[PDB]
């Protein structure tokens, strides 16, 4: 955790110029992650949405936590990424590939807000992993993720870009799950 530079607060805010978003290495994403959709369901996220829904007149608690659970459900509960590869853990089975980096594309929001996508392949035939992913962090330069959204998919990357309700999200392995929580009141 290098301090943001300006331009990197910004953009972590949704708030950039095209110019300025530079392409970025599998390896900002080294680590191994955990899930945190069973934070979600142990009820133990409760207090960021009750925070938020205390902040947001026009929205519910049951509004905020649904609009998470749609997006953070998945049954990955932890991924390991390392040499270029990206490893995918689900209940008890392991898959795994060695991603080609396909470049990033840049979304507009409707609130205008702004966000890229980092996109990988894997070409790999024998792989039982998702022939596509796209990572999504808040980060539009190199620099070491905090945490990240993923998206994964078979069939286009398209398909991918269209996705905007359910994006599997981790945090570091390593961190409490009071960690995660406090995490997740400030950022
Ligand atoms: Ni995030």
């Amino acid at each position: 955790g290098k301090p943001l530079t300006e331009v990197e607060q910004k953009a972590a805010n949704g708030v950039f110029d095209d110019a300025n978003v530079q392409n970025r290495t599998l390896s900002d994403w080294d680590g191994v992650w955990q899930s945190v959709y069973p934070l979600l369901q142990s009820g133990k996220l409760d207090p960021v949405f009750q925070k938020k829904a205390d902040a947001d007149k026009t929205k519910t608690f049951a509004e905020i936590k649904d609009y998470y659970h749609k997006g953070y459900a998945t049954d990955i509960e932890m991924i390991g990424i390392e040499d270029g590869i990206v490893e995918f853990h689900r209940n008890n089975e392991t898959t795994s590939c060695k991603y080609d980096y396909d470049g990033y594309k840049i979304l507009t929001y409707k609130s205008g807000k702004k966000g890229v996508r980092y996109l990988f392949e894997c070409k790999d035939p024998e792989s039982k992993a998702p022939k596509y992913i796209q990572f999504s962090d808040h980060i539009i330069a190199p620099r070491k993720s905090s945490h990240f959204h993923i998206f994964m998919g078979n069939d286009s990357q398209q398909s991918l870009l269209n996705e905007m309700e359910n994006w599997p999200t981790y945090y570091p392995y390593q961190l409490s799950s009071e960690e995660v929580v406090e995490e997740m009141m400030s950022h």
